[PDB]
């Protein structure tokens, strides 16, 4: 026995088919018999099921990481989980696969875009003569001074 | 901006003039540096917590935990500088309703059928059942059980 599309076997008796709960609820108990309804349950807050289903718990919402700049697009719903990103001139940053901090992407006033900012790298700016890059920023050589990296950047140019 | 530190330190939160070297991976930060020449209190990670980057955070992160009811088994525990690693068992594949949220499902087999497609890390194998067979629940049954309403009749004809 296998059951027509929209339908589940029934955990206890295969020759029973029930139809799915609809998403934004769960499983609170599977039907009892052929053409008899299947009990589903509205998510309590904080969690959701985004498709039809037959699932004995609503998924937990996810959570954003406040520590990773993270900020939430979108808010968990019954039938929508929350959704985690970056602010529109922000770029990210994956330290894993799954694992990403939103950085401000460089708007490098005072030099010169090479590479707009994309989905998941810094703008490349190189910045003009007179300033040096450090901290997201280009800054006058009149605030360089020892051990702050930036004595040779801030020399006469030579064409190397 | 005037006041910058060297690649590897940061600015001091209540004093820009000076910069303290940045706590390691595995640890965060328990108390800022006083000042040039003297370091910057970093302590280990507790257990559960981790950070996965040089950093100056006043917290670790909390460690990630698998889906049980996805399915899901934990592929690499969480270490003080790097999160549980989440996946499937052998035979299944990840179907992601997010980029962050995944489902375990078995990879079907196909007998009776013909493999088009492999499954993958990601998905299912593509199958397509031979004459005198229908696709459903994942296998190719047989169409001694197809019956009206089953919605296989067309297809098991001669
Ligand atoms: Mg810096």
């Amino acid at each position: 026995s296998v059951c027509p599309q929209g339908k589940y076997i029934h955990p206890q008796n295969n020759s029973i088919c029930c139809t799915k709960c609809h998403k934004g609820t769960y499983l609170y108990n599977d039907c009892p018999g052929p053409g008899q309804d299947t009990d589903c349950r509205e998510c309590e807050s904080g969690s959701f099921t985004a498709s039809e289903n037959h699932l004995r718990h609503c998924l937990s919402c996810s959570k954003c990481r406040k520590e990773m700049g993270q900020v939430e697009i979108s808010s968990c719903t019954v039938d929508r989980d929350t959704v985690c990103g970056c602010r529109k001139n922000q770029y990210r940053h994956y330290w894993s696969e799954n694992l990403f901090q939103c950085f401000n992407c460089s708007l490098c006033l005072n030099g010169t875009v090479h590479l707009s900012c994309q989905e998941k790298q810094n703008t490349v700016c190189t910045c003009h003569a007179g300033f040096f890059l450090r901290e997201n920023e280009c800054v006058s050589c009149s605030n360089c001074k020892k051990s702050l990296e930036c004595t040779k950047l801030c020399l006469p140019q030579i064409e190397n």
